[PDB]
Order: C-alpha cells, then structure tokens, then sequence
C-alpha cells in the first residue's frame, strides 16, 4: 500500500471514528442527548417520559412540531451512525485492494524483484569471469493490459467518490439552524390525547449538537484537504518518475531500454510500486551506487562493478 | 478464501455486529428501552415497577393491548438478539468451508503448483540439452478433479447457505423495516395477581418503546446492503461463469507438456480448481514465465523453444 | 534499525503524551466535581426542571442570542472545548511521525543499512589484506557518499517533517497561551432559556447565573502545556538546522584504512548527506567495524604504537 | 549490558514509584469518601442548588475575591492542586534515567564489552605464551585506559543525570516538607456565591462553610514521601562520589600477566575512567580470566607456590 | 538465583498483605462508604453527605471528634489499608536484591564452578580412558578462598534479616489491632467549626460509626497469624549454616584429578552460602549427576569405583 | 506437573475464585449486602445509616440480638473472603511443588531420557557395525531415597487435608438456617441510647446469602468429588504401571532389567513421570513400535532395530 494511500486511508477512516469518539466520549457530553422541561407539577418519572418520548418521537412526524422541519431533526439521531457508515466505506475500498489488488501486483512485483537480482548476478559473473530479456519483456506486456491498474484507480475512485459524498453531508451538517434541536413536542398520542394534567406540548432541545457540528466541520474541512490528495494519486502516470530500471541499463546482461512511461496503463502502477519497494533489493542498491559515482565521471560503470562485487 | 468471498463473508458479518454496536450508542440512547408514563400520584419507584412490569409484557399477550398486535412488539424488544443471530448464522458458513473444504483444495493446488514447475524444469532440461517416463500427470489429475463435483459442492453448498440466510435476513429486515411506527406505543395493564382488583393503580398505562425508530432506520441499512451482497453471491455462486483466460493455455506450448488445456464447462470441481489456480498461480514462476513468453508471442518476432532456452 | 533519531523520538513522545497526560489529569476523580457546567436554578424549579437549565445553557453557549457574556461568546466557546483541542494538538504532532515511520523509512533505512554492510565489508577486506601482508578496490561507499548531498530530497523529507512538528508546535504555543490568557472570570455566563414557548412563560425567571466549571484545571495545565512546549521547541529548531548538528566526523575514523579511501567529503549543505551522516552518527555504534576503528582511533591520541600494527594485534 | 547501576536502578524505581503508588493510594476505593469538597448549603437549598454550590467553591478556590480564608489563598491552591505535583515530580525523576538509558547506555556499553573482549584475550596470549614455555605485545587495554582518564564528559553525561536526579528529589524533600507544614484547617474555607446576578440576591446566604476533603491523606503520603526521599537522599549523593566509591582495583588482579604491563593507573579523578573502573567493578565478574586470576591472586595471599606456575596448572 | 523457601516467603509475605487489601475493599464486604454518622431528619441529602464526609476528615482534628478510646484508634483505621501496602513494598525491598542484577555476586561464580567440576570431570575419564588403552586443584582452592570472605553470605543474612525485622514489626502492628476494640468507629463528631460554631439548625455532635474495620480486624489477625508463621521460617533460612546438609562435593572425591578434600563446613562465612545454592544448582550439572550414579552403587560395593567411570563412557 | 494434579489444582482453585465472581454477578447481585427496613419516618441517610451500623455491627454482639446467634452473622459477612483463602491454600502446594520439587525432578528426568536415547543410538551403532548401565544405577539409586517423592506426597496431603477443611467448612456453611441472615438490630449505642425518635430495634437480612449458600453446596459437592482423585493421586505406588523401560530391554547396550517397582521411594515417583514424559523421547516411541512387535513374532528384534535406523 502505497504510503500516501496508506496515510489517506489512516486519516479518512480515523478521522470519524476519532470524532465520534471525541463527543462520544461520556466526559465530553453533559448527559442526555436531550432535555424537554417538563412542568414543575411533573415528577421525576414523567419527565423522563417525556424526555425519552420526544426522543423517540423525532421519527413520528405527527408529534412534533419544528419551524425548521424534521429532516433537521432526523439528521442529529443519524450523525452519530452516519460518521461511523462514513469511516466503513471509506476503510472498504484498502479492504478490498489488499484483499484482491496486491496479490496480484505482489507476485509480479516479487518476480520482478527476483529476475533484476538474477540478472545482475549473472552479469557480475560474467564480467567476473572476463576478469579472470525476460523481465523487459514482462514489463512490455505489463503495458498492454490497464486491468491490474484498473483495480487501483478504481479503488481510489471509490475513495473519492466516498470522499465527496461526505464532505457534501458535512456540508449540510456543517450549517444548521441549530434551532432544530429547539424544536417542540407535545406527548398527546393514545389514552393521553384527552388528558388535561399533561400540557399540551413541551420545549425539547437536542443535547451535543453543537459540539456535531463543530466536529463536522473540522471533517469536512480534513477532508477537502485529502480529496486533492486523492485526486493526485488517482492520477497514477504523473507521479511515474526517476525511472528506476533506468540505473540497470549499465549491465550487459540487460537490454538497453526503460520502455516505461505515458499510459494509464498497468505499467505505470508497476513503476510506482517498484520505485517504492526497489530499495529492498540489494542489486538495485549497489547498481545505483555506481549510477550515483559515474556523475563524476571518474572511473568506469564495468570496472567498478568488478571491483564492488 | 476468494477476495471476494472474504469480502461477502465481512460484510454479511460485520454489518449487523456494526448496527447493533451502532443502535445502542452512548448518545443516540437517551436512556431506558421503554417508557410507561405512571400517574403524577406514582411515586419513583411505582412507576419503576410499571415500566420493568410493562418491558417484561411485551411478552405476556393479555397484560398489553396494542393496536398493531403482539408481535411488532416482540420484533422491537428482541431487535438486537435477531441481528446477532443473522451475524452468527452468515458466519457459519464460511466457518464451515473454511474448517473442511480449504486443506483439500490447498493440498491439491499445491501439488499442481509443483508438478507444473517439474515440467516447466524439465522441459528447459530437454530443451538445453537439445542445444547442447513423460506421462501428463497434473493433466489426468485435472481431468480426474472433473469427474466428482463434490469438493466444489462443498463450495457453493456454504455460498447457497450464504445466500439463503442472506435473503431469510431481507425478508424479515423488509418486514421488521416496515412497521406501522405506532406499534412502539402499546397500552399495558399492571392489573394481575393481588393489583388486579386494586383501585390506586389506574386501568392501564401508556408505554412508549423508545429507541425503536433507530432499530428501523439500522435495518432499512442492512437491508439495502443486503440486496446490494445478494446478487454478488449469486454470481460467487455461479463458478463456471466466473473461469476465464484459461491459465494452463500458457503451458501448451511446452513439449513436457501434452497440447490439452481440458478445463470448462461444469458444475465440477474442475472450475473451481480453476478459478483457484487463477488465482494462485502468479505464485508460480514458471506461469509467470511462460505468460512472458506468451505475450511476446503475440508480435510473433521469434519462437517459442528458442525464448525458452534463452529465458534460462 | 530504529529509523528514529533519540532527540526526534523524545520529541514525538513529549508533544504526543503530554497532550494525552495533560487531557486525562483535566478529569482525574479527584480533580473533577461533576458536571462541567451548574447554572442554579431557582428554589421552586424541580430536579429535572433544573437539569434542563443546565443542559440547555451547556448547549446555549453556542446560540450567542441565549447567553449573555461580559467577556463574550469566544471565551465561552474555548472554554467548552477545551478537551477537543488538545487531542487534535496530539494527532496533528503525531501525524508527521506517522509519515516518516512509512513514508521516509524506505529510503533512509535501506540506504544506512547497505552503508554499514558496506563499511564492515571494507573493514574485513583491510584486515584481510593486512594480514596476508604480516603472513577491484573501489570506494563504493564514498562514492555512495557524494550522493546523500547530490539528492537533498531524502534530506528535505527529514526537514518537512521536522517543520511541520514546529509549526503545529508553535501553532499550539499559541492556542495555549491564549486560553491561559482568558480572563478567568469568562466562565460565568448568564444564560436565559426562553426560546420557543418559553419566551413569554412567566414562572421561569429572565436568566439564570451559570459557571463552566473544570476550567480552572485547564487553564493551569494549559499553561504546562505551553512552557514544555516552549521548552521542546528549540529542540525541535536546533533539530531543525541539521547542517550544524552534523559534528565529530564519523567517517574519519574508517581513513585509516588501506581499503578506504582517505576522504570524509560529509559537511557544508542542505542535502541529503547531512542527514545520513546525523543517522550514522546514531546507528553506527551498532557498527563493530566502527567501534573497532573507533578504539585505535582513540589509542592513536597517546600515538605509542601505529595503526596498521594495532589492527593485526587486534585480528 | 544493563547500562544501569544497581544502586542507581533502585533509586530511580524508588523515587518513581513511589509517589505514583501514593497518588495512587490517596484514591483508594477505601480512603476517598466521595467528592473533594463539600460545603453545607442550607436546608431550604435543593440538591442542585448545593450541587452548585459545591462546584462554584471548588472552582471559586482560584477566584481570590469570592472565598476568605484564614490561611490564605494560596493553601487552597496547593489543596486543590494536590495529585498533579506529585505526578510531576514522578515525571520529572524519571526524565534523568531516560536521558541516561536513552543516549548514555549504548555508549559505555561497547567500550566494556571492548574492555573485557581484550582482557580474555591478554589472558590466553598470556598462557599462551607461558604454556609454550613449559613445552606485538602492546597494551592496548591499558592504553584505552589511559585515554579514558583523559576525556571527563564520559563521566560528566553521568554525574549530571544523577545531579539532576538529586536537585529534583531536593525540590521534592521542600514542597513536601512545606505541604506537610500545613495549618490542617487551611482545608476550611467560606465561600461566598454572590458574583454576577447572585449579587443582591436574598435566598442565597452570604457565605458558605466548605472543607476541602481528602487532605488529611495528603498530609499523612506527603510525610511519608518526604521521609523516604530524605532516606534517598543521601543515596544520591554517594552514588555522585563516584571516586570515592572506586576501590578495590579490579586490573590489579591482572598485573601478574607477562602479556600485561605492570600498572593499574586508574583513579583519583572526575573523568570517565573512574566510572569505568565502577563499570568494570560490576561486570567484570562475567570475564573468565578475571575470575582465574582472582583465584590464583586469593591464593597467592597463603604465598605456598608461584602465580605462573599455578597459572599453567589451571590452563 | 533466590531459593525455594526465599522465593514463597517473599510471594506469601508481599502477596499475603496485598490479597487482603483486595478483599477488605471487595464489593460483595463493602455495603458502601468507610462512614456513616446518622445526621437528623431535617438535614437533606447534600448536608448529610456534608456531615459524613465532615467527620471523615475530621478524624484528623481531635478537637472536633470525642471518642471514649481516643484519636488514635481512629487515625489507625482511616491508615490501616496505607499500612497493609507499606508492609507489603518494605517486605519486598529486600527480595529487590534479586530483583536488582546482584546474579552475578554468587551465579557468576557458582557457573564457573559448575564449569570447572565438568572439566575436571572430563579430563579425570580422559586419563582413566587413556590408561584403559598442570592437575591442579583450582576450585578447590577458589572454595577454599570462599571461606575467608563472608561478605557475600553477610548480604544474603542481612537482607533475610531485615526481612525478619519487617515482619516482626507488622506482627506487632498487626496484633495491636486486634486487640483493639474498635468502638472507634462509634466515636462522636461536631461540625460547628467556622461559621455553623454558633448555628443552631445543626445539632451539637453528630454519632458517627467507621464502616469496614470489623473487616480489617478479621483481616489483620489473618495477616498476623500467617505472619507469625513465616517468622520462624525466615529465622530458619537466617541460619545459614543450619540450613547445610549432604553436600553436592563428597561424590566428586572418587576422582582422580580431584583432590580427596570436601573443606566445606562449619562458618558464618560465603563458602556456607555457596554449598547452599551448589546443593540447590548442582542437578545441573551432568558429571554431578554421573558421580552420584556411581557414588549410589558404591552402595552395594558389587562395582569398582574407577571401573564403572570408564564403563559409563 | 502431572495431568491429573494440573486438573486438581486448576479445579480446587478456579472453581472457589469463579464462584465469588458468580456470587457477585450484576444480575445476581441485587445492591448492597444488607438491608435494615428503617421506619417510613427516617430519611434516606438515616437509613443508609442504620443499614452500615447493623453492617459493622454484626461484630459487636451487644447490639445485635439473632435467634441463631452472632457466628452465622460473622460467618454471613466473611463467607466472600473464606472462599478466596480456600483458593489460595489450595493453591499453594501447587506453588512449593513448582520450585522446591519441580526442578529437582526435571533435571533428572532430562538426564535419563538424554542417556536413554545415547544408549539406544549405542545399541543401534553396534548393530549396524554388526551389520557391515549408567541410567539403571542411577534408577537403583533413585529407590534409596524417598525424599523427592515425599515433597509430592508433602503437598498432595496438605492439598487433601485444605479440600477436606474445605469441605467441612462449606457443609457447616451450607447448613445455616437460612434465617440466620435475618437478624434484629438496635442502633442505640452513645448519644442515641435514651433518644427516642430512633425505634428501639431494625429488621436487618443480610443480602446475597442465599446465593452464598447454593454456591456453597456447589463447592462443597465439587470438593467432595475431588478428594477421591487427590486420595487416589496420594498412593503413588498404586497408579503407577505399564512399566516403560521394559521396552529398553530388548537393546544389547542396555542391561535385562527393569527393577522399578513396589515401594513408597523416589522410584515409583520417577516412574510415573517417566510414564507421563517418554513420549516425547523418539527412541522409546521406536522400541514401542519394535518391542510390541517382537512380542508379535512377526520380525526379530535386532533385525528390524537395524532396520528403523
Ligand atoms: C441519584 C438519583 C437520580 C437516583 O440515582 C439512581 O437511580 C441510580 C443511578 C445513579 O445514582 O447514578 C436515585 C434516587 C435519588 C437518590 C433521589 C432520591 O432517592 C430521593 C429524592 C428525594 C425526592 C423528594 C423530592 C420526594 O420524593 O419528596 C424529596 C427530596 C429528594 C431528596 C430530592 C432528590 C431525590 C429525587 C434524589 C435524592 C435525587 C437523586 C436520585
């Protein structure tokens, strides 16, 4: 997984569930999510009832009456579960790149890896003994089908996708009347319609909204900060550069030729992998060692080959 | 476990063990399950007694009276157990295949893997010491692993299993999904054994099922997941359907290897070794050389022995 | 392979933990009352009449039309969220460790690696050679060195990351100085709950005396976050400048070595090869080759014997 | 390679842990009553009126305008502060041994295993060479040796650890012998709740009798911590004379090597090798040879037979 | 590296006092508060809290609080979980001595005489395989030398015996609360410090009673009993010397490149504490365990000594 | 440790622990562990008054006045805590075998299997050049003493002798009234003695004692099962047979004797664990597949010994 892909996942999935924790958290919250004052004559009891009813009672659009609507009110009960469906599919497309994208990149990328070492040995040897194309041809090929690339960027897609859908819910969260939360409640259904001691409607107000709200903004704002990055990484040939194979083509045992750049193609998604997992082969080290030398000039790429060993 | 049988098998699992997780959040619950309303008179306690009393009568059909009827109310007070046990059932099945099925195909696979390689090697061998036994045994294995269906039975018996729990799971989501959003508001009498004839207790009480409306709008979410995973176990389901870019077409063009690729068209367990050996076999280093050659062959420059003996 | 300076590591730990120790002190038990928030209601409101006083001031703190504030509604919003501002403090200082824990570790880690690999190689071949004289050669690893400066883009990871450390550093320096600048009597506010229906109802009173309480605690640990943190922050700068931390030559002591080329070429630059040479200054004491070296280096200061000779004694 | 002295391990265990299982213990789920301040409200008040009362003069212990006390303001801080200073100095004791550990440990470590590599290694060239007799030649540790004696800041990264350490156990010893010298009735205090609307209000009384609970248990762990840190004291300052506590020369033992030269030369200083000669002191029981020629020097107090001789008979 | 009796008595002695301390305060003993003083009727919730967490405070200041049997027993319970855990850290700062790296002091040591007895086992059946076709006695003279040094044996006794010490002082500690009769609890105590001096709503003194100092009692005779147990047998682990019988050696004299010398006896000295943990160690060691194989025969006499060392091979 | 005194000690000592976890159950725990029924007259904290004085005044026996007397009072409150200290003195033999015992025994029982699979590649050695008694004195040796196995015997006995207090202690327990939680109690001590608000004597029922008894006869049932086993573990003499090196008797290296039986020594001890842990050693599992086939008849022993190779 690529490390911008990593740290974008990290903080796309994070991000909310570290939210939802923030005014999750039972010290952050002053109590219930929400107060009705009832009348003083009310007991204990029944003003719990009162209180858990308009809770309940948010859904039943006949109870309660707000000036904003009940889209508004539905929206509160929906934020907590909401960030939480946010940070699921976001985590979805990683799951299924791991689950599915890397193996079939990990093997060609292994193989690569193995045939680049087999190579150098090979040509050290034979330069040794002076002393004394498969996998261009696979990256060729590797050019001609986008499919194995077509899982990346469409795994990113969907993460952008997801992306925006959020910050447009975030949006919508983002800028609220807050007077929703203040909307009224009159607990007048079954035999209770016709009592006279119940009054005929209650002044509730949603508790930690605003703390939603300034949390939704802070998502909303990291996340138009990650869609650019995303956008960015959807684009795998740009960020195709400092061609890697370039500093084998100083072996005899190896074809003079990069052959890899401008596609959305696989091979592209192949040279960033490999610009990322290079430095785990050995060859590829001291083979850009020499490259690094030779912008002096001093000696010769053969001979110090020979002589490294 | 196939990608996207592992994915189905998270889904269909952890879906229902998020909502539950979800339904009983620590500021989506304003606090009880149920709320009764007792008489200004009641004291904390009493009313205490009317709300426990009423919770447990959901059960008890002649103590509640709800216009809806008994069972919406027993659907909403057994709402989380029920997503649990959809949770517990979708896991079964790939606990089961899992435990049984996967050693059988994995020990196969793997002695295909390695037969491949042998002949890879030893058609290499021939081949150099040209430029200096043969019997097709994975070949007949292949065309043997044709003849029963019942290492794949056991294949798509847990996917048919998957994909009825999953459907069990629409139908009772759809149905629980849709409810009359009055039911959560049943009438309850505290009127048996010695408070039957009492006279302080009123006739019968007003009982709210608070925090039903969460369960609703968690199981139209599970809902609509779950017809959007069902027609991709369906299509899990259907094996042959899913085998393409038939993987052993790469070795035909080795002299080790007789000219047969012999693998589709069945409910046998052949497709489903294949499929797993398209999956499997980039593992395979003679597969990922031969698939070289066979690219390269599409321009048609050289040959196919003469590449071979050069790939070393 | 650590992949972490000490001083970059006790500085990841000190920003990172402070904030987390500082934000779960705020409600150890015995710190805390209760509620964050009391507003007294009055005598004839009920228990839950009183409740909804308090819980609706707790959110009116926002609705700046409810509250009523000598020193205004900022006070009265940085004093609720206290608490959420020191965890995002936390995860933004953790964030770019976070980055070069992935991100900067293929490219540093492999390379010092390969460079210790390489120098104990180099040493093996000097004593090999010294001691079939008591009975190739090409500097890979030098040349390997003109690199590290050539390509400062390796460096330039390092010191985004460490600027991005003290710019949210600074960043919360600020914040904190601020909060603990306010005004510490901006925790009272009056609040009246007479939105709604209850506008014109005449049994609730006008306004109601609330006090935010737990912010004293915040104000005293916000200010010990910020003297750590303008403590930590010239270690973050002096780490900053890695061209002047980049002292005691590590190389110089492989110059005594026939196989070695005698050439430090490691100083003077914005590049890469400052970095690696502060990393192998750190790791290179894991380097037995060096420590070797290191040792006739130091005998070398009483000059009794000679370089070569200590070396065969040594086999 | 524990790259911690025993003495300097059980102090710093000490002077951690025990002001963290002393906060610890002041919460007991059997030493705490309930909240940390209770003040009285009167009957007519309801639970939420006292509720807020308690909050606002626990919050109100900062605000100097709204509680008289007889002691002052500044005892009610230090009351209300209690937990925090003690987790402070914890931390604080602890920073010394983590700088030690953290950048000191691996330094000295090499230069032991260094030491002792070389002195099995005089041993058998030793008997060797007397086992030939039977049937080069520098000194290269004692030169290392040498050049120890010449650079203090090896000894001086130490001895500031443990000057730190015994500052801050000092500091410590001061704030608690001044918090034990409390008047024990400065837990008392009058708080008024008469800010803002309060003011001219009638219902409230004028003041209130609060009593900060759960001090006495401070009272009674701060002694204690005191005692125990004057105890540790002491401690710390043997372990800073770090020359005097260099006895019994360990290379002493060695000096009836032929393969070794005749000279201890370590001692009488501020500077890295007495602090080697600690080292060596502690780990030099893990060198074979040392122990060898440990036996053959004990017997060598009877005088009966000779030191080679005896030597070769061990082999 | 601590032996056997050392090691459970350390574990009793530290774990004994902390299990207590855990049960004392277990939610199925506790009903609730440590106290509770019985404010009037008219007080509400909140003043009674008041009085109850007034009075626990106060049993600090003797001024407010009378008690028949006096301010001390009431200090001692408020004090008594505190001590419970002092005893158990104090009882393990001398086990902290094999917490702490002092292996070395006597392992190190005890290692290179295992290692040594194994040479010089190995060379005494090379000689006798080589008659079937230097000997100087090295630990026995580094035994020897144990002998003149008690200073390591004077670590180990003087670690049990301020073991010894600690737990003699938390029997006495311990007993007295027993002996107490603890009406303590039952002790009167009167807010009317400060302002509520003159009120008259408050009533003069309020009847306060300790919560869960029955359970301490019940708890520390245990502690005491089990304290006084483990006191005679750290006494016996004092004795050193008392504590030596059967040494491991006696089997090594049938040896020919082993002297015909045991010299391990009798002494306050290092070389005791030596034969202990070599008697303790020596299992290890596999020529020990051949010796006694051999020396067990030797029994019988049915075979020679030097005979069935070659024939073992 | 063998088999059968893990599952001893792990019953007799997780079974009282996972019974005061089950004692104390949110469910099963109704509150607090007394209840006093103060008049309708007092306050809330003067009842919670009466209920802690009639809690710590089942030790004072002048206030409180029980049909059955004030012992099932102290026992009713110190039930809990018993349970635990049954746990630990059983756990506690288990402990001393680990250290004083157990290391004894190891290291002699990894010498004989290292010297028996020596013998049998010697045996093995010799017949294959054919084909081209340390570990029994040491066993005689093991017979003279009886001091190891009386370590075993030590602290399976004072296992048996704490289950059977146990036991007695739980059918005491168990046999309480069931009435005797109820008890009359007076808070009339001090100042409150003439007072006269305060009435002269509380119904006081001390909760969760009904539970304490069913567990109790749970633990005592369970106690009473497993002292058979540890009275039949005691007699070490009697479990041991199926005597193992009799299967070495058939290699020329090792001599024709078996002599391990018949008394209360180290041998018979030595024997059991021998039993327990020779599976582990390859070369008796290889005699065992040869030496119950030449009982058979089918091959000679020294035959197919060289055959096994
Ligand atoms: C803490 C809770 C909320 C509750 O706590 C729990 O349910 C357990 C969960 C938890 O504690 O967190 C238990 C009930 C209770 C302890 C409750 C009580 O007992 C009796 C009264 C009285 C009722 C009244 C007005 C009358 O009845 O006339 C007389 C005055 C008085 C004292 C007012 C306050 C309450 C209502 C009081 C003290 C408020 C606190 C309350």
């Amino acid at each position: 997984e690529l490390a911008v892909d990593k740290m974008v996942t990290c903080i796309a999935v994070g991000l909310p569930l570290l939210l939802i924790s923030l005014a999750f958290a039972q010290e952050i919250s002053i109590g219930t999510q929400i107060s009705c004052f009832s009348p003083s004559s009310f007991s204990w009891r029944q003003a719990a009832f009162v209180d858990s009813y308009c809770w309940a009672a948010v859904q039943q659009k006949n109870s309660l009456q707000s000036e904003s609507g009940n889209l508004p009110l539905w929206l509160h009960k929906f934020f907590p579960y909401i960030l939480l469906l946010f940070a699921i599919l976001l985590y979805l497309p990683p799951l299924f790149w791991r689950f599915a994208a890397a193996p079939h990149i990990c093997s060609d990328l292994k193989f690569i890896m193995e045939e680049l070492d087999k190579v150098y040995n090979r040509a050290i040897k034979a330069a040794k003994s002076a002393r004394d194309p498969i996998v261009e041809q696979y990256l060729k090929t590797k050019k001609n089908s986008n499919n194995l690339i077509i899982k990346y960027i469409s795994c990113r897609l969907l993460t952008l996708i997801i992306i925006l859908l959020a910050c447009i819910y975030l949006g919508y969260y983002f800028s609220l009347s807050s007077l929703s939360d203040e909307f009224v409640c009159s607990i007048k259904s079954g035999i209770l319609r016709n009592d006279s001691t119940v009054p005929d409607q209650f002044q509730c107000k949603l508790i930690a909204v605003g703390i939603f709200q300034l949390l939704s903004v802070i998502n909303l704002v990291v996340y138009v900060l990650l869609a650019p990055v995303v956008v960015y990484t959807l684009f795998v040939p740009f960020r195709q550069k400092t061609d890697v194979l370039k500093v084998y083509e100083i072996l005899p045992t190896f074809d003079v030729l990069h052959f890899k750049s401008e596609g959305y193609n696989d091979l592209s998604l192949y040279n960033l992998f490999l610009e990322e997992n290079i430095s785990e082969v050995k060859s590829y080290k001291c083979l850009k060692v020499l490259e690094n030398i030779k912008s002096s000039g001093q000696g010769i790429d053969p001979m110090l080959l020979l002589t490294n060993l």
